[PDB]
């Protein structure tokens, strides 16, 4: 086990952590790995219904961690595997938006099924362009879906935060706490509580039953954007930008 | 014909109307059915082309209506037949919200091409998970679809009510008209009064053309989620959790 | 080359601009071909990443200008032709809404990857019930996946605008410069002044390797769409009625 990353079961939900706030929850390939293997674990617990992905400090993550090299063929095994067990998961995801998320990490919170968030302040960022890459994480279907098709090209070509005027907009966000940002802590404690309010009187089976209708929806094209976005990639390092770009 | 429901022509409005406010318009199985047929009425007549949907009291309708029993095996073709009837129909669909809709009724509202709504005290109510049953009347198409996959996740899987500030920043609501909801029949009337001014000038075979398109964008995804939305019910029957759940 | 639309290169962005705005920048069939070019021009041009399309005047454009007898089956083939070039058109495409927009130059700003807005006074208006007519230019995809099947049905049954209320609340408009409609020449001015801004420090073959990935979300229904928006018009035609009602 990692200790970066952390979790627990409790009655229905089992509960990540990222626990690592003073290096802005950035994570490492093998990081994102342990994550995917987390969701593996909780979609074979049959007491388990919903997964909940919290963090802590002033950001839910920074993205990936920076410090014949074929380093990147990791890089790249990276988001294949953890894309896959998100867009794959049967419990139903939940992401506790603690602070900005950015990158692979912000891609995954666009994956996850329900967003609450600390405060108004959050943002997602995706600085593809930046890095000289393209799209990753399922980003290719997840944007344009739960933002539209002119907001994403706007904030992708540009390298602009999604910010959360426009995830209230687009509904993208289920909830606003309305609390410091100071305290990660009381936050993921407040909706933990709350969703054990709203579950009562409910038959969970029903809610897992019903994200397996819903899932059908797109789940061939994030597949197939899992697939070809890293298929597309390969162009992009092998003609190195992306390492000249990471300084 | 039918005492919980009626039906009159106005020239190229077929109009239907639920006339049973004590009961809050709750409808039994047969009456689904009814509903059904003048939806197969309507578009055989070639004088009509929009199919206005209304009802009456201070509730669009509260849905079903609760009073070897393969009793369900009636419950299940009510809901396959009335929304079929609704996924294929040709005619411009319209409802006439003048109050809360809940359970098939909900999602026969979802299915209506333009809605209208008496004031902001409306809301669409999906009771599903809390009574173990998924979802019905083509929701798990038309819900993500018209509210989006993050909202559509918070109000199924917590049986939260989708209410009218979420219907407006979504634009279900083409509409509002702001008028008491002691006062249905006004705003029934006060809806047809204005339908009658915009389609002067019109040419009216021109929607017909433009609804035969435009329904052809999602028309195989309903159908399919009619049918498996079916299929995966009765797992949840034969285990028996809804009926301990009637009480 | 063409007297009523010019265009320049100027780096990444190849411009072009309606340059008619004492018609209302209203365009032939020949015009909406040239249009059709200039955008085969830039997608063969290996130094351009951005098409930017501005106008002119109060108008943004007031669409098909009107002044056996097949010129019809120009219109069609006008259509099919300046459709086909923006749905299949690899750079970033980015429209300059300096007033309203009208009928296929309505359409077509709908099929931009990324639209700004001079004030709030703009609208687009797709007029085509009122002229016996169905949709054309990609709209039975594009108006439904940009502003939603209930405010598409609303707006193009009975004739009304788009506002540029509902551009804001479905994230149509990417930004609003909030200047005088006098002076388009300075809000055209201003908007490639912040694209140049923004650019820099971008890997631009990346933007073109994600919309690559974007596009191919919907490409076939696009093209689905444009071709029997097509074969459905000519039952239009063939009856009269689009004639009689040019007047």
């Amino acid at each position: 086990q990692n200790e970066k990353i952390s979790y627990r079961i409790e009655g229905p939900f089992f509960i990540i952590h990222l626990i690592n706030p003073d290096n802005l929850n950035a994570l490492e390939g093998e990081d994102y790995i342990y994550l995917g293997e987390l969701l593996e674990l909780a979609d074979r617990n049959r007491d388990v219904y919903f997964t909940i992905i919290q963090s802590s400090g002033r950001f839910f993550s920074s993205g990936a961690d920076f410090k014949t090299s074929k380093w990147v063929s990791n890089f790249v095994a990276r988001n294949v595997y953890v894309t896959d067990a998100f867009i794959k998961h049967s419990k139903v995801l939940i992401c506790c938006l603690n602070g900005p998320a950015i990158g692979l990490s912000a891609a995954l919170v666009a994956l996850c099924d329900i967003v609450y968030s600390i405060n108004d302040k959050v943002y997602l960022l995706y600085p593809f362009a930046n890095l000289g890459l393209i799209t990753e994480g399922g980003t290719t279907v997840s944007l344009p879906l739960k933002f539209g098709t002119n907001t994403t090209y706007e904030c992708l070509m540009f390298n602009k935060p999604f910010k959360y005027d426009i995830m209230c907009e687009n509904g993208f966000i289920s909830k606003n706490f309305n609390m410091p940002s100071s305290n990660a802590e009381a936050f993921n404690a407040k909706v933990l509580e709350e969703l054990r309010e709203k579950v009562k009187g409910l038959y969970l089976p029903s809610c897992l039953g019903m994200k397996k209708l819903l899932k059908s929806n797109h789940i061939d094209a994030f597949n197939k954007a899992n697939s070809v976005e890293v298929n597309e990639s390969l162009k992009y390092w092998v003609d190195g930008e992306p390492l000249k770009r990471f300084r």
